[PDB]
């Protein structure tokens, strides 16, 4: 684990995670990217060095640190043409932020176009010296992090505009595809009698996965950086960008047990050990598990998660019971996504620089009709009604610089203004659902709100919430290197992007 | 091949044409519908028995017989609420018409709403005993018809109003989807040394297809039923509803060759064999081609197509050089297409039934704005300027009851007033283009004119061309069954439609 102070060098490289070679974006020579770590309070200083050659997979780049609030550091949040212009190949940039008030499981990925699918994605953990869940397990280290990635043989910009799911699911960077059914499976090693804190992270570009371990249960103590009442389950549906921590008691006989990560679509199931990995008890023979499935007895619902610490839902316990209640009407013209009749196109000047250059009203910011100005110390409610005119559902929408209350989850019709789970990524479900969320404006700056299916985002399924524009500039004091980015980016030839 | 006298029973069934099962509309047990055939001069007595049970995919129908002039049998043309009321479930209907003056390659398909998207669509060949280009091939039969079909895992009414292109492309009814990349492929047998009349038909709902056969070329002898000067090419961009006969000399070595049909959009490309089929020289092993495609050196341009028999352009060689010039200004409100400010809403009483009660004038026809009245025995020009205000480009517009001259094709400033190709479906191109057509009104009755992307037609992208309204009653005398459709249809419960 590198960090909290680290150099992250970005290069192109051939890799063979599913035993099939293709070019990718790597970070310090590996994909998924190396585990970054620190502890509650640390100031992370992450110097991103662009040494990318391949323009098909994009020579320019930008990094998001997913889940962190970035209070007073909105310039460092990452989304391209929202919070910065991209970094140029053969240049460096120093991400310099603090996490004073959060801990748990997160991740980092490129946030320019669809560049994370090509490889620039990985896990990021912030351990807590006073973790209230600490007594519940014995072991929590680098080898208890468990990553999920969907992996494509064709690059993002060479395949279809809406990839139909993955060739392989990579668990901790390895997996099989139906054409490479003898490729190495990842092995997660445990010692009988010990209790592990496994930190599951979706690095998915698109599909959600359904995580199961044969012969074992799983006790959720964390979701998306927020601790929960412990919750025993035997199946978890994790959407793109979500995280869980779950405790496992390696209290079964010493053997090999299939770990299972089935995607919503693409090459699907486990024939040949695709979408699989291996939980191996120390001392078991080095072979593939021959355990079988079971009908999950108690799968996870969001509705059953609750904050471990009481956390208060903003506003009044009735719908619309807030200062600024918004509705997101989705649509689609055959190629472009639309929220409230507007398809996000990135502006040529970033939204933060627009604010910092004085534009503060919604009509003076571009793209007009995709940027929503909000008041401070104000409760916000946002509703995401699920419709057939947004294909690719369920869409995991995500808000930046915030974690929010899920007053209504998918599958539920019950609202819950009392003890809902809070998080930064939520499935908006299917037609019937009106998945709905709440937060207060605690954090001046522009914050991207989009689907976290990267291909829908790329097709303009996004808005920016610019909050406290009059305070914003003072609150978010830009460093020099950041104001060099647009000047350097605008210089470039289009064949070096 | 069935016909020229045949029953077509319509039912709902589950089909797995790309190895994914879904409920659908079939015709004598199959989707695509069975090949109808006959010969120039034949009368067809096609008896349509409606036995549908699934309201979602519609319980009522019309069939249209695509590309037949239908002279004096305007009642048998199909378009619901233009030429007939729909047929009710539990009822029969006899389409009875003649083809004295045409030959070549046609198709049939539902012209109620988006019903043909759900499987009610198939090929229809009319062979010519004195075919002028028969000496250019050896074999021409059931087995040389080749249909292209966009397929969807979700039904037309259950999915998006404008879906994201196809999930698979069916070739003679078989295809693969990414995620069913092991499903059977269409295998099209050839014998080395023989020449074939392949009859390519787009049964597409929406996307166009860039068609190709590895290590073979293709001599176009027919477009949309009009015979043509032989034209050798190695790639054909066939638009929805268009047809081409082409000759293939099966004089490569005996092997398996990829047939390729890449859609305009959707599940794009060929990864895992999607959007493909197999040309299999008899004797070749029963396996996938390992051939590769190569940038086509002679892709077809419409402009290079010319009649085999001189067919003279109506009017005078100059824009507007005709007895009646029109121009369709496209427009689109975010759910609905408009032509000249009006977006087609079907009238309660069909446009033909309206004319038969004497409604001869533009003032007196519903829907008003969308019904254009044409003078008989006069030249007509219609121009279809492409515009950003009509997304979905390129839109393939179709005129019923006619073949027209393509005085200006897409991707061409130049106007051909001398020997341009004649057809019934044309790409109106991308903004910049002003594709334009001409025809004589020699055929009394209202003929539908619309974009043949069925989800656009359904969103209102249509106008009717009521020609010779005074003679229409006399020229198109009506059987009793036709008159009994409207009363039957208006009886129905809304849950039975
Ligand atoms: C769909 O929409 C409307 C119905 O609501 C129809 O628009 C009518 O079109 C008529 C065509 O005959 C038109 O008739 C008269 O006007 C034209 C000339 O109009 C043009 O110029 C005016 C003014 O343009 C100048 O001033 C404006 C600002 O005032 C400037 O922006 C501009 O740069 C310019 O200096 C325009 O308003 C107008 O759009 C035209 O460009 C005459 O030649 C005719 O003889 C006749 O008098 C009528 O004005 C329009 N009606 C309305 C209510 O706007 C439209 O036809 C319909 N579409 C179809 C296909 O049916
Ligand atoms: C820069 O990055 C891109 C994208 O990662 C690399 O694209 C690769 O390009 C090659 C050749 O164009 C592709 O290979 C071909 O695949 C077909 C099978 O479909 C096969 O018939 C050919 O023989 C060949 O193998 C390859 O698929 C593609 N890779 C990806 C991931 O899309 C490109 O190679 C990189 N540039 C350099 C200099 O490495
Ligand atoms: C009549 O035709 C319609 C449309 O063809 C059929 O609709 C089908 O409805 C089922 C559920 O009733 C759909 O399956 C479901 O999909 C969800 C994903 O949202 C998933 O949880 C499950 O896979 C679930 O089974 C199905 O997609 C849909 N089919 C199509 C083609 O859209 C209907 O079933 C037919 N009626 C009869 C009586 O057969
Ligand atoms: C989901 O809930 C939202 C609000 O919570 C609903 O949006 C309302 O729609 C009406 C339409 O008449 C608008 O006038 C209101 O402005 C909306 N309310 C708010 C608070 O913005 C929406 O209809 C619901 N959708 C579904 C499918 O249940
Ligand atoms: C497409 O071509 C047609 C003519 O072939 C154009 O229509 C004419 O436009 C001029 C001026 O705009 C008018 O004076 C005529 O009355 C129009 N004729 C008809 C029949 O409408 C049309 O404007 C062209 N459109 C584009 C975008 O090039
Ligand atoms: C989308 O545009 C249409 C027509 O322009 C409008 O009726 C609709 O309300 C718009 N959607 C919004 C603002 O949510
Ligand atoms: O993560 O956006
Ligand atoms: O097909 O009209
Ligand atoms: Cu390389
Ligand atoms: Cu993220
Ligand atoms: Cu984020
Ligand atoms: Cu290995
Ligand atoms: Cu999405
Ligand atoms: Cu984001
Ligand atoms: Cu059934
Ligand atoms: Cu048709
Ligand atoms: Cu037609
Ligand atoms: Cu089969
Ligand atoms: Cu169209
Ligand atoms: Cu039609």
């Amino acid at each position: 684990a590198i960090g909290p102070v680290a150099d992250l060098t970005l290069t192109n490289a051939a890799v063979s995670p599913d035993g099939f070679s293709r070019e990718a974006v790597v970070v310090n020579g590996v994909t998924p990217a190396p585990l970054i770590s620190g502890q509650k309070g640390d100031r992370f200083q992450l110097n991103v060095i662009d040494n990318l050659t391949n323009h098909t997979m994009l020579k320019t780049t930008s990094i998001h640190w997913h889940g962190f609030f970035q209070h007073g550091t909105n310039w460092a949040d990452g989304p391209a043409f929202v919070n910065q212009c991209p970094i140029a190949s053969g240049h460096s940039f120093l991400y310099d932020f603090q996490v004073p008030d959060q801990a748990g499981t997160f991740w980092y990925h490129s946030h320019l176009s669809t560049q994370y699918c090509d490889g620039l994605r990985g896990p990021f953990v912030v351990y807590d010296p006073n973790d209230p869940q600490a007594s519940l397990y014995d072991i929590d280290n680098d080898d208890t992090v468990i990553t999920l990635a969907d992996w494509y043989h064709v690059a993002a910009k060479l395949g279809p505009r809406f990839p139909p799911g993955s060739d392989a699911t990579l668990i901790n960077g390895l997996g099989r595809s139906p054409g490479t059914t003898a490729a190495d499976l990842a092995v997660i090693k445990v010692t009988q009698g010990k209790r592990y804190r496994f930190r599951l992270v979706s690095l998915s570009c698109d599909p959600n996965h359904t995580f199961s371990i044969d012969g074992h249960t799983m006790t959720i103590i964390e979701a998306d950086s927020v601790n929960t009442q412990p919750l025993e389950v035997d199946s978890i549906q994790i959407f793109a960008a979500q995280r869980y921590s779950f405790v496992l008691d390696a209290s079964q006989p010493v053997d090999n047990y299939w770990i299972r990560a089935n995607p919503s679509f693409g090459n699907t199931g486990f024939a040949g050990g695709i979408n699989s990995a291996i939980l191996r008890y120390l001392g078991a023979p080095e072979i593939e598990p021959t355990t079988t499935q079971t009908t999950p007895t108690k799968p996870l619902t969001e509705v059953d998660l609750h904050p471990l610490t009481p956390m208060a839902v903003p506003g009044r316990p009735e719908p619309g019971g807030v200062d600024k209640p918004l509705n997101m009407v989705f649509n689609f013209n055959g190629t472009n996504f639309f929220i409230n009749n507007h398809s996000f196109v990135p502006p040529s000047v970033p939204v933060l620089l627009q604010i910092l250059s004085g534009a503060q009203a919604a009509q003076d910011l571009v793209p007009e009709g995709s940027v929503y100005v909000l008041p401070s110390n104000s409760s916000i409610e946002i509703s995401f009604p699920a419709t057939v005119n947004a294909p690719g559902a369920p869409h995991p929408f995500h808000l930046h610089g915030h974690t929010f209350a899920v007053v209504r989850s998918a599958g539920s019709s019950e609202y819950n203004y009392d003890n809902p789970i809070f998080r930064d990524v939520v499935s908006t479900g299917t037609p019937g659902d009106n998945v709905t969320i709440r937060f207060q404006t605690a954090n001046p700056g522009p914050w991207f709100l989009h689907c976290h299916i990267d291909f829908h985002l790329d097709a303009g399924f996004a808005v920016v919430m610019a909050e406290d524009t009059p305070d914003t500039t003072a609150a978010n004091p830009v460093p020099q290197a950041w104001s060099d980015l647009c000047p350097i980016y605008d210089a470039l030839d289009p064949s070096d992007l």
